[PDB]
């Protein structure tokens, strides 16, 4: 299936919403610029899963499957000294 990640939260907040998600190997992320962008999206040890062009407009959206499970740390890198970073747990 495939379940979406905001990149900034509805209450203005610096923070992927949901900070972290569970989902089931073989499912897709998509990951929708909402607030003060630009943002990416650096999957740790994940070169494949990552997506370091920054996104700069509302609704811009760009997605990774994730087909092994174990827990995945993800983070936006200009917004990283804010603490906008991620968690997805694939089951
Ligand atoms: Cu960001």
């Amino acid at each position: 299936q495939t379940v979406a990640i905001k990149m900034g939260a509805d209450n203005g907040m610096l923070a992927f919403e949901p900070s972290t998600i569970e989902i089931q190997a073989g499912d897709t992320v998509q990951w929708v610029n909402n607030k003060l962008a630009p943002h990416n999206v650096v999957v740790e040890g994940q070169p494949e899963l990552s997506h370091k062009d920054l996104a700069f407009s509302p609704g811009e959206t760009f997605e990774a499957t994730f087909s092994e499970p174990g827990t995945y740390t993800y983070y936006c890198e200009p917004h990283r000294g804010a603490g906008m970073v991620g968690k997805i747990v694939v089951q």
